[PDB]
């Protein structure tokens, strides 16, 4: 089913922000058509971290991930950051080919910034470009300010909301801000 | 002089692609207001590196920066990565207030990799969002391809003349792909 148009979105957990003092604790991606049509959807993966870890997590992040219940999830996990990497690119494998979709959805340097110490193969397999909703959305905010004020944010409390939340904003930009 | 909509224009040269082992080697900046009117253009900078570190870079960028000038450029600079910093915020001092404008170019996140890593005092100038004219790109090449190829783009080597070429890729797409 591969297709080298087609979009590989993807959005993140961590313990904090910081690739060099933070690690992955959960990962979750979305495959569309270069339409925003959905193709199928990743496995939603809780990293294993140990405990150090998982007590070393600022404040704002400890009563974050806890109340999620991401932490017990975290901590119950069998998957390690290379597993849960190998399992996403078992599944964007049949999707997409290497190196030819950018990574798409919000705040996807960071995301990049965090692919890139912690799973560089599956950060190999982007193409190096970010498609970054926010962008149009930046653009909307100086030159259309009101197809920006008229989009309505998702709950995206869960991983798979998150991402479908972004293919939604994609699409509203799309459809009220792109001339086709 | 300042303007918290004007929009700071950045593209950098690197030894290499990791923004943590490789390091900056040119620098250069344009000023535009908000509807990409170039409002002034800042210097372009060298920064001295060893040697070793110029021995050091891998084929391709051996190659490039040897052909380009920058390789010279660089052996023959006085400037240090802090003096290029500085410099540079001295000049987008007098046009953009602090914390208000992305940084704006093609595949910034690149860039500000970078300069979070060295040059951070710079780095926190910029608000924290990105506006990635690659991300149009992406989805002119996807949704209205023959708008993408609309576009004429010299070859330019020459810093000032990426940045130029950057601020007309975006003028493009706000005319031919962008709905107002
Ligand atoms: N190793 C390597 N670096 C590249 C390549 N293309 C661009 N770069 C890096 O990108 C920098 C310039 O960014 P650009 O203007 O090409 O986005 C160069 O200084 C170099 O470090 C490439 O094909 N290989």
């Amino acid at each position: 089913m591969q297709n080298p148009q087609n979009l590989i979105w993807i959005a993140l957990e961590m313990t904090g922000l910081d690739p060099d003092r933070d690690v992955i604790i959960e990962m979750a991606t979305i495959v569309t058509d270069s339409d925003l049509n959905t193709l199928a959807e990743g496995p939603v993966i809780a990293i294993h971290q140990p405990e150090e870890i998982l007590a070393g997590m600022d404040e704002w992040n400890t009563r974050q991930h806890g109340q999620s219940g991401l932490t017990q999830r975290v901590r119950e996990s069998t998957v390690s950051m290379a597993e849960a990497e190998a399992q996403t690119l078992a599944f964007l494998e049949q999707w997409v080919p290497k190196r030819s979709s950018p990574i798409c959805g919000n705040s996807i340097c960071q995301d990049r910034r965090f692919l890139y110490r912690h799973m560089p193969r599956l950060e190999g397999y982007f193409h190096y470009r970010n498609l970054d909703v926010s962008t149009l959305k930046e653009l909307a905010a100086r030159w259309a300010p009101q197809v920006r004020e008229s989009f309505k944010k998702g709950n995206t409390h869960l991983a798979l909301d998150d991402i479908r939340e972004s293919i939604a904003e994609l699409r509203h930009y799309r459809d009220h801000f792109i001339k086709l």
